[PDB]
């Protein structure tokens, strides 16, 4: 299990295992405040040389984007982080789940799995499906402390 | 006007004409139909080394999408497509205005500029800023045949 750090721009990631390097941009939405939030935007990389762009699960949106409270304190109620076990790849959401989500509180790690859908017409050719939701043990102020929980048995089933 | 070639994948081009190099990421949107919806995503590179997304103005999105009336129509009803003169780029949409989207139509050509928005409150720091619609003067199938119309004297303000 390695959490997967990311460099700004693109990176190169071989996402679906099959030997071509796909891209993981990292980047952010300025619009002008202290904290920009920081986006994934995911493209395979196809073997007729196009790059199939991914979508947000459960969502119309192709950039999956981190979310603080307003402007202003320096912590996140929700984050996305990519780790790797072997050859594959996880995407993980820490999500602040209570109501004041200004406390320090409950966070839910929501585990993804890289799927390949060839088959029913309509449906995203490459797709991020919801393997696992759990709860983190502690509570915490920002939403990726979470993630130092994330180990193997809670990535794979 | 020919207009800016691009690759598959990343594009280095320095679209704000700054000395960086950013990105225009051309990719699709594969969704098992019999047409991938081809997406352009813009990124500017930022002095300390971050790249900055950009939106799609008056949207939700950060990705450009070409759009059909249906699944298996071999024509658009709205397009995108970068240009270039001399240093600066334009992003010019067309789309299809009249309610009967599947007959010949009119189709319009929005003209957008790179705008820097700097310090300015809750406004995106980088966008594309609306310069002009014209409405192309031919009538046409699919949206993107509007772009032989596009020139100079259509892409630049003064
Ligand atoms: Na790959
Ligand atoms: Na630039």
């Amino acid at each position: 299990l390695t959490p997967v750090t990311l460099k700004n721009g693109v990176n190169q990631l071989d996402i679906n295992q099959d030997g071509l390097k796909d891209y993981v941009v990292l980047a952010q939405f300025d619009n002008n405040t202290s904290h920009p939030n920081l986006g994934l935007t995911f493209f395979i990389h196809r073997p007729d040389g196009g790059y199939s762009i991914m979508p947000v699960t459960n969502s119309s949106e192709f950039t999956w984007f981190d979310y603080r409270l307003s402007a202003s304190a320096d912590f996140l109620v929700q984050d996305n982080r990519l780790f790797k076990i072997k050859k594959h790849y996880y995407l993980v959401t820490a999500r602040k789940t209570e109501e004041d989500l200004f406390d320090v509180g409950k966070v839910s790690l929501t585990i993804y799995r890289f799927k390949v859908s060839r088959d029913d017409p309509g449906v995203p050719l490459y797709e991020w499906s919801m393997s696992k939701t759990v709860t983190a043990q502690r509570s915490y102020q920002s939403a990726d402390e979470a993630y130092q929980e994330v180990d193997e048995a809670m990535l794979t089933r």
